[PDB]
Order: C-alpha cells, then sequence, then structure tokens
C-alpha cells in the first residue's frame, strides 16, 4: 500500500510518522524530525535552545512550511526528574525570554486573564466541584499580577526531553500562551514537589516565594484540576480518577 508522503526530499530517506504532523527521517546516521505548518514560533524556540535546534526550513509550491529539526537521542524526564536544577533554569529561561513574548504577541495572542479564565468554566457538576467553584470565584481577588509572559500550559514530565549530549528541552508548543507564571509554576510544585522543597526550588528558578505567589500558584492548580475534569465530560473513566485527585488538592488549600 502506498503511504500517502511524496510531497518530497530525496528517495534513499526512510520516512514514517512519528504529536502533530511528526515524521522521522533516516538516511546513513543522521535522523531529522520533520514537521507540516510549523508555527513562526519554533525559529525563536530554536534559537534559544528551548527545542533542538532547526536543520533547514522549505516553503512549499502551495505555502506549506516544512522544518527539519536534528532528531534528539534520549528520555523523557521522569517526575522523579522535575526537581533538578536544569528543570527550574530552563523554565525560567521561558518565562524572562522577552523574544518569545514579542513573538507570541505579533501572533496576536490575548493576555490571558483569569477573570476571563474562570467565566469559560462554563460546567455538569458534582457537589465537590460546586465548592471548587465557589474558592475560585472567592480568592480572584488575590490572584492578579502584571507581568505576563510566555507559558507552556502543560508541563506534564513527559513534555521533558534529555538528550546523551547533556541538553534539557520542553516541547509541544501548542498551548502557549500569554499568561501569570504561576500557571506552570503552581502545576510543577504541586504534582512533583515536595513542599518543603519548595522555596528552594524557586530559589534555582530566581524567584522569591511570596505570599502572592502561594495564593497564584494554589489557585492555577486548582482552576487547571476542574477544567480537565470538565474535559472528560464529552471520557468517563479518567473523570473518576480526577475527581479523588482533586479531592486531596482541596485538602492541602483548606
Ligand atoms: N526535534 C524533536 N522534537 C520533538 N520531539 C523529538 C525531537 N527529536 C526527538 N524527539 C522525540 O524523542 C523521542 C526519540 O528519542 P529516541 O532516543 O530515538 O527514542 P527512544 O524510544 O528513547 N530510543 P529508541 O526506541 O531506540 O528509538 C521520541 O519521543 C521523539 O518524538
Amino acid at each position: 500500500l502506498n503511504i500517502d508522503m511524496n510531497w518530497l526530499l530525496g528517495s534513499d530517506w526512510e520516512i514514517f510518522p512519528a504529536t502533530g504532523d511528526a515524521y522521522y527521517a533516516k538516511h546513513n546516521g543522521q535522523q531529522l524530525f520533520l514537521k507540516r505548518n510549523s508555527s513562526p514560533f519554533l525559529a525563536v524556540l530554536s534559537a534559544e535552545g528551548i527545542v533542538p535546534k532547526l536543520v533547514w526550513t522549505k516553503r512549499m509550491e502551495n505555502g506549506d512550511v516544512i522544518t527539519a529539526q536534528h532528531w534528539m537521542t534520549g528520555r523523557e524526564l521522569k517526575p522523579k526528574d522535575m526537581s533538578g536544577r536544569p528543570v527550574a533554569e530552563l523554565l525560567r529561561k521561558i518565562h524572562t525570554s522577552k523574544a518569545l513574548l514579542d513573538m507570541l504577541k505579533r501572533l496576536g495572542k490575548e493576555p490571558l486573564n483569569p477573570g476571563a479564565l474562570l467565566s469559560q468554566l462554563k460546567q455538569q457538576s458534582s457537589p465537590l466541584i460546586q465548592e471548587g467553584i465557589k474558592y475560585l470565584e472567592e480568592h480572584l481577588h488575590e490572584v492578579h499580577f502584571g507581568e505576563k509572559v510566555v507559558c507552556h500550559c502543560d508541563v506534564n514530565h513527559n513534555n521533558w526531553l534529555l538528550s546523551e549530549d547533556n541538553q534539557l528541552y520542553l516541547i509541544d508548543w501548542d498551548g502557549a500562551m500569554i499568561a501569570d507564571p504561576a500557571m506552570d509554576l503552581g502545576p510543577l510544585l504541586y504534582h512533583y514537589v515536595e513542599k518543603p522543597a519548595w522555596e528552594s526550588w524557586l530559589s534555582m528558578y530566581g524567584i522569591e516565594l511570596t505570599e502572592s505567589l502561594r495564593l497564584r500558584m494554589a489557585w492555577y492548580v486548582l482552576s487547571e484540576t476542574i477544567t480537565f475534569i470538565a474535559w472528560h465530560k464529552a471520557n468517563d473513566k479518567e473523570f473518576h480518577d480526577a475527581m479523588e485527585e482533586l479531592h486531596i488538592l482541596m485538602k492541602r488549600i483548606v
């Protein structure tokens, strides 16, 4: 059976799908990671060293942007790995990159405000859910922050890559939003770092564990958990497991 993949280059290259439009490509000992219609964001991710660096780009006759990247050799990070200095430093580099911020803006991205976000929580809802949305409305007064930055928004450990060359990368940048840094820092510390270590983690990151941070973080991790159960209402398997994860999260925040 033919594989619908003849937009290409060189017949001496193995090509097969590998998230998104991801195909690998092999010839001699050179592997590439190829993507169809990637965002102009990718150029800045490569220049900043966040993802494996670009190798070439070709604009198709239709106008498809085909990009080749170094194919990284290594492994995903395990949850045990998420407390290392390198994870905190790379996340700090994303959160302070004015060049990444500049691209997202040029691409027409809304600064993401907890106001409009809490409104989007339209869920249909168990009793624990009702008390959850209470906590979010009765703390909106304290979840403000003026300096919005690039956030990746799915900082799950499987999106972190580690190379045999001692390079660390963070990938999958479709949910990139302009938002409060807490929107990433919260889910990361809550899920993978024991709270006696939070202040030392944030010191590697380069941020003091202030009291607006404790509230902002708890707000968005709770907000994240509720918007995830919401999603499984369209499925019915991980919906009954998220609730148990929300139950524990609720206990930690009074
Ligand atoms: N430039 C890249 N962008 C995104 N993901 C990449 C990139 N390069 C590699 N990957 C991912 O990294 C993994 C490939 O690393 P690799 O070490 O070859 O895989 P492995 O399963 O750990 N070992 P192997 O089974 O022998 O191929 C896959 O998850 C790829 O999707």
